[PDB]
């Protein structure tokens, strides 16, 4: 089988004419990991995992170094990772003072019998895990405590979709949340269905933009549904997105990768970063029909 | 129209024939609760939130007071509530010292622009609000620390789903979780699209069980699924349970109501406590094809 991996940043408004080069080396970098992972005989759920690591550690993006402030100028991270072999998953929300919220969703899925642990529960099992705890600051950017102060004086998690050589999917989804949430506001990103949902029978999906609406309209799940009823991935996005505008007047976006290999990046806010890897080639684009393609070797 | 409402306890195995009658009575006050306030014309989102209340304060039932105890031997509880007319919702998990976290999940919805809360910002919000803070210990009881050592040295969410005399569908998800759990384990109760699902277009389900099995098959809308197919409300649970059973050996239960009125109490396990009131009756049950029905005014 030919593998795929499709990766996503936040699902926002338009981005600055230089920050555009940072986001396109980052979803790059993100998207070689992923297929690198995959092309070396690698899991779906190690690929997955690899590329969110990769947008986790740069910050430029939401998640892990680079995480968005809540209203006490603190880094509180989600994030969710699921197999859709087994459906075997792992979840954590408002993590604080580690790197890697996705590492620690995956010592969850691999070492506990549950899929969800969440703050003080989450902090006691990294420590038992032996994951180490850097302090708040190191997650913090000054581009951040900027937006901070300009949001209380007046987004969307990143995330990976993988298509293995075996036919197993994944994703991966984790964020920093919004800007200026509450202590312990938690997202769309940890919540099966919501952040994601990866089902070898269908497909997966990886989700970003607000939160609240992804959760209502539980946007992963939804767009896996049409491609049940035996819509194309294009038009399963297009029906769970315009769904989400029209019901709860939530905007976002997704990326899908379904079993026989068709994928998609889509999204109703005005960009979402986004790159695929498949078949030796690159696909990157932010705003609607600015999609380049490069040799990926 | 008619309204209805159907009420469950945990989706678990066989219960003591001297439980059996205050499991029952149980029951019948949280359906008698909801129905009243239904009956009056209230709507279906303050009936479920009124039935759970009933079983949070009632000690026979794994909600509120009668929580099972974490490793730890606290209370940690998790809660959802949702609104199917605009899918308005609120959830709260790892929440302490709190009476009725299906409350708290109420002021998450109500009060502020997210829909979850967790652990220490769910308990600073509480404190906001002036949810009177209890002693942990209050909630907890004799019967509950026996389990736990019982456990060491060696089930499910209550709910409750509602249709109101003016179309609206609601559903009401409340736990103490799992007996032993991790500190900061989340399971399927405040997860929307797993602990439970409303949607006026559809209907409303509330799910128990093994929390994270509800969680990795997104129980409550997968069963909303089947009906959108034109499945009945029977054929849809059977389905959705039937799924879960084969795809990740996991067993618990559910209600649902269809917006046309229908409804069922399905499960997997040995029992699930259950109750339902509609046209002046109230059907109630523990056992499979057990059911009494008596006039409910
Ligand atoms: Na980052
Ligand atoms: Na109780």
């Amino acid at each position: 089988g030919n593998p795929i991996v499709v990766v996503h940043g936040g699902g926002a408004g338009p981005i600055s004419k230089d920050r555009k080069e940072r986001v396109h080396q980052g979803m790059v970098r993100a998207a070689t990991v992923g297929y690198g992972i995959l092309r070396e005989g690698g899991s779906a759920v190690d690929a997955v995992e690899g590329a969110v690591v990769a947008l986790e550690d740069d910050p430029e993006f939401n998640a892990g170094c680079g995480s968005v402030l809540n209203t006490n100028g603190e880094v509180e991270m989600d994030a969710s990772i699921m197999d859709g072999k087994d459906l075997s998953a792992g979840a954590v929300s408002a993590v604080q003072c580690i790197a890697n919220p996705i590492k620690l969703a995956r010592l969850v899925m691999e070492k506990t019998p549950h899929c969800f642990l969440t703050d003080q529960g989450a902090a006691q099992f990294a420590a038992a895990m032996g994951v180490p705890e850097i302090p708040g600051e190191k997650l913090v950017t000054e581009r951040n405590k900027k937006r901070l102060e300009k949001e209380k004086h007046e987004l969307g998690a990143v995330g990976a979709v993988a298509l293995d050589c075996k036919g197993n999917v994944a994703y991966a989804t984790s964020t920093g949340g919004i800007v200026n949430k509450m202590v312990g506001r938690v997202g769309d990103s940890p919540c099966l269905g919501a952040g994601g949902y990866a089902d070898n029978d269908i497909g997966a999906v990886s989700t970003t933009g607000h939160g609240e609406s992804i959760l209502k309209v539980n946007l992963a799940r939804l767009t896996l549904f049409h491609i049940e009823q035996g819509k194309t991935v294009e038009e399963a996005a297009d029906l769970s997105l315009g769904y989400m505008k029209s019901r709860v007047k939530g905007l976002g976006g997704l990326i899908v990768v379904s079993k026989t290999g068709d994928w998609v990046a889509k999204w109703t806010s005005t960009s979402m970063p986004w790159a695929a890897a498949k078949d030796g080639k690159l696909h990157f684009g932010i705003d609607p029909d600015d999609t380049t393609i490069t040799d990926l070797p």
